[PDB]
DNA sequence: GCGATCAGCTT
DNA sequence: CGAGCTGATCGCA
């Protein structure tokens, strides 16, 4: 059963050969600034153990990490190249990602380690890093005999892996999605994420000191109004005071008692004055936990800054993830937590936050894949897409609608892209399901395109077991044919959204691509910082902005040419909050 | 400690 | 109605 491998004392010749499977092992989830516990090498010479003490102090092999020439097959190679640039190494050559390989073969088996990766090609002489590592408070990393192993074998499956991952991508038409998308993504958000986001921690604290003393305030009203103390964030106590104590209504009901939700105690507020007090008390309980001390736990005392991890490998739709911290649901609708966002600011002096974002990305994907002669038109004319809707949807003309119309039409929308349906239309509209049906079959009526689309898309994964997107990346759809309608419904709308979502993903991923070649080309100090969907952050000399206006927008809207144009909007300033 | 449940933040 | 991550509580060991 045992794989040969030498575990060298030093690093020789053979071991720097211009192709191999490479392995530099982070075990910490978090990998920024973390530990590199070993390394392995296999290529047409051998198999091979280094300890990265004795490799990352060799000039060889730190050079053969860097040159382009020397091509390198790897597993999360954005995780090896990190972990390196913390140490003042460039890894350079990774021609293939056995990570994102098997992602854009199916992102629906979740492969976060080699031995995921491996099962889908009936390769199994590998063992999951899990079952290596274990779990949580015993998670640790065992004697070198055993680690070697792992490397070793680890390495020996993505050598022979290889091969037909990249046949099957080639068959799927999914061979560039691979080496020109995501791989070279992969290197630029290595970049983001090693340069961090610089924190006001100060501006934090002073936030925090702020809200523990409103926290106070309104905790005690809440006592004073229910006539005893309990924890307000227990849902459990919380609805023993409200529906049992207060007898107050109960409209809706979880699995485990009643539902405390916000949407719930707005319609429960004309009840009882303590309603608005809980209502007001979650939101700043929410700012002071999640967004005030919980970010301050992850800023880098030394540098002030936060180093975000981008999951590239998760979704389903081909959108990217962010954690520790998540930097994609910072606060912005409500202006006492949009206020979070002056906290993030340039990491250098007279230096600014550049934002810009695609105006209605979604929608206008939809209407070139469509091609729906109505909503092409209405974004050919740049008209305000919601209004538009209302007008056509209401039978009225522009001077008509109404506020309460345009809402109405915008959740419409917002429907439509998420994959229709009257019951989650009507519980977003409190309205009820025959009426939410009714705004849907008069959307298709002046929207005739993007029914035939809907219809037609469902068919198609139907008959081909998935749907695609723009840049040909997949997501199969196995419950289209289930015969449980709630399971099916499901997989209709994901048939519907993936195109969309990830047609929009696919896109924005194209721009940050030739976003940086242009940066470099014009030899612009200006660099990426997060990506939030549809949006690109920058940060840059505050003698950059005037070029940056012009460069950024047009990069994104020429990214891709479809039969409607691409709109982006930008804005810059001292902080992150400024930047609108 | 572990994870199920509920709640809330974003595009 | 689509796609995510994280904090507090509570029942569990
Ligand atoms: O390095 C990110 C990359 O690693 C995976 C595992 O293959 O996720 C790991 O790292 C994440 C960020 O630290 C953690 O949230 C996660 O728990 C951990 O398994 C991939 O999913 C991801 O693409
Ligand atoms: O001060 C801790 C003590 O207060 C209680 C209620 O008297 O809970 C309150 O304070 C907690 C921590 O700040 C909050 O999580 C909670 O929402 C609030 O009601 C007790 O539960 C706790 O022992
Ligand atoms: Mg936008």
């Amino acid at each position: 059963k045992k794989m040969a491998f030498t575990l060298a004392d030093r690093v020789t010749e053979e071991m720097l050969a211009d192709k191999a499977a490479l392995v530099v092992e982070v075990v910490e989830e978090n990998y920024h600034d973390a530990p590199i516990v070993g390394i392995a090498v296999v290529n047409e010479h051998g198999r091979f153990f280094l300890r990265p003490e004795t490799a990352l102090a060799d000039p060889q092999f730190v050079a053969w990490l860097g040159d382009e020439t020397k091509k390198k097959s790897m597993f999360d190679s954005k995780r090896a190249a990190v972990a390196l640039k913390w140490k003042g190494i460039e890894l350079c050559g990774v021609s293939f990602d056995l990570l994102l390989a098997a992602y854009l073969l199916d992102p629906a088996q979740g492969v976060d380690d080699v031995a995921a990766a491996a099962k889908m090609k009936q390769y199994e002489a590998v063992r999951p890093d899990e079952a290596v590592y274990g779990k949580g408070a015993k998670r640790a990393v065992p004697d070198e005999p055993v680690l070697a192993e792992h490397l070793v074998r680890k390495a020996a499956a993505i050598w022979e892996l290889e091969r037909p991952f990249l046949d099957e991508l080639r068959r799927n038409e999914q061979d560039r999605l691979l080496v020109e998308l995501e791989q070279p993504l992969s290197s630029i958000l290595a970049e983001m994420e090693f340069a961090g986001v610089k924190v006001d921690t100060k501006r934090l604290e002073q936030m925090g000191k702020e809200l523990a003393e409103q926290l106070g305030t309104v905790e005690q009203r809440i006592y004073e109004l229910a006539g005893q103390e309990f924890n307000i964030n227990s849902p459990k106590q919380l609805g023993v005071i409200l529906f049992e104590k207060l007898q107050l209504p109960v409209l809706k009901k979880t699995k485990t008692g009643y539902s405390t939700s916000a949407d719930v105690l707005e319609k429960l507020a004309p009840y009882h004055e303590i309603v608005e007090n809980i209502l007001h008390y979650r939101q700043l309980g929410k700012l002071q936990s999640t967004y005030i001390e919980g970010l301050l736990k992850v800023v880098r005392p030394d540098t002030k800054k936060v180093h975000t991890i981008f999951n590239q490998a998760l979704t389903q739709t081909g959108r990217l993830s962010s954690t520790e911290p998540n930097l994609q649901n910072i606060p912005i609708r409500l202006e006492e937590g949009r206020k979070i966002r002056q906290a993030f600011v340039p990491s250098e002096s007279d230096w600014l936050i550049f934002a810009a974002d695609y105006s209605q990305i979604e929608l206008r994907v939809l209407a070139h894949i469509a091609e729906d002669d109505n909503l092409m038109e209405a974004f050919r004319r740049d008209l305000d897409i919601h209004t538009k809707t209302a007008m056509d949807i209401f039978q009225v003309s522009e001077d008509e609608v109404t506020p309460n119309m345009r809402r109405q039409a915008k959740a419409v929308n917002f429907g439509i892209v998420y994959g229709i349906s009257d019951y989650g239309l009507a519980q977003n509209l409190n309205i009820s399901r025959k009426e939410a049906a009714e705004f849907i079959e008069r959307y298709f009526e002046s929207f005739p395109g993007v029914k035939r689309y809907m219809e037609n898309i469902v068919q198609e994964a139907k008959q081909k077991g998935y749907v695609t997107t723009l840049l040909h990346r997949r997501r199969y759809l196995p419950d289209i044919t289930s015969r449980n309608f709630n399971v099916r419904s499901f997989a209709e709308r994901m048939a519907m959204n993936t195109p969309i979502q990830g047609s929009a993903a696919d896109i924005i991923k194209k721009a940050m691509i030739d976003l940086n070649a242009r940066l470099k080309e014009e030899r612009l100090q200006a660099h990426l910082l997060l990506q939030v969907h549809d949006e690109l952050i920058l940060e840059a000399p505050k003698e950059e902005m005037e070029r940056l206006c012009r460069l950024v927008p047009e990069v994104m809207e020429q990214a891709v040419t479809l039969r409607v144009p691409l709109k982006v909007d930008y804005h810059y300033g001292s902080t992150w909050y400024d930047a609108k």
